[PDB]
């Protein structure tokens, strides 16, 4: 991975978790990326989220950990994540582990450089989720939800 090439604007496409409530409509992880800015030791993210039906912004900075390719950020507990796959110019797939109260769950996300991705890429992401124990029923196609596109 050449992490500088993930810089810029992205859209949240598919959102998946082995703890489904976290990504349901009022869940803390139901967030919609707008950009990723690559810094020397970190990644700076801007997201939107819906709070009581209203779009709202979330800004996070994730720092490199001592494990190559891994980043950490505090948000509803302690999160670590990695980049599983990307072609830089169309898609990126993230894998995240949240810890809170000594309990963990996984989050996987598919972002696109455009507001949608084709079925081939989506199905490949679904299979990768299943490879992590994230079942098909726990993958949400955010293009059929409020992603706060109007707020971008
Ligand atoms: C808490 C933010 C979370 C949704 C992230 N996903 C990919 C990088 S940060
Ligand atoms: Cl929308």
């Amino acid at each position: 991975l050449n992490v500088e090439k993930i810089n810029g604007e992205w859209f949240s496409i598919l959102l998946a978790s082995d703890k489904r409530e976290k990504i349901e409509e009022h869940g803390s992880m139901r967030v919609f990326v707008e950009h990723i800015h690559v810094l020397e030791n970190s990644l700076a993210f801007k997201f939107h989220t819906v709070i009581d039906g209203e779009c709202s912004e979330i800004f996070l900075v994730a720092d490199k950990t001592e494990k190559a390719g891994e980043y950490s950020v505090m948000y509803d507990g302690f999160n670590t994540f990695t980049i599983l796959k990307t072609d830089y110019d169309n898609y990126i797939m993230f894998h995240l582990i949240n810890e809170k109260d000594g309990k963990t769950f996984q989050l996987m996300e598919l972002y696109g450089r455009k507001a949608d991705l084709n079925s081939d890429i989506k199905e490949k992401f679904v299979k990768l989720c299943e490879e992590h124990g994230i079942i098909k029923e726990n993958i949400i196609d955010l293009t059929k939800t409020n992603r706060c596109l109007k707020a971008r």
